[PDB]
């Protein structure tokens, strides 16, 4: 599951630095991307296990602030 | 190394899930907090994984960057 999860932003992340190492995109273009990626990984890492200790009456609320 | 860096983390994690359990501290303030949490840990792997494969020429460009 979370190592499926692992391994598909460590392809996205290695399309990018590869992109990048080859010339056909800049260092500045490659950390934006690479951001970009961290940053669903952290929204999807709140939603999909911090949110387990989430009290029932937050829940809605908690799932708004992590996507927004 | 990471394992000690993962742990340090987890423990901020869990005093800011703790307080939010405790009542001390709202739902919107605790996830902003993990937010910056893993903000933090974005960038320091990119400073410390990503900065390994960045071509020499690049490297002041990428630091900034990352920490900017």
């Amino acid at each position: 599951a979370r190592h499926l999860l692992t391994e598909q932003e460590r392809a996205t992340m290695m399309y990018y630095l590869a992109q990048y190492r080859g010339g056909t995109i800049s260092v500045e273009a490659m950390v934006m991307a690479l951001f970009e990626l961290l940053n669903t990984h952290a929204k999807f890492s709140l939603l999909s296990e911090v949110r387990s200790i989430i009290s029932p009456q937050d829940l809605d609320r908690f799932d708004h602030l992590v996507l927004r």
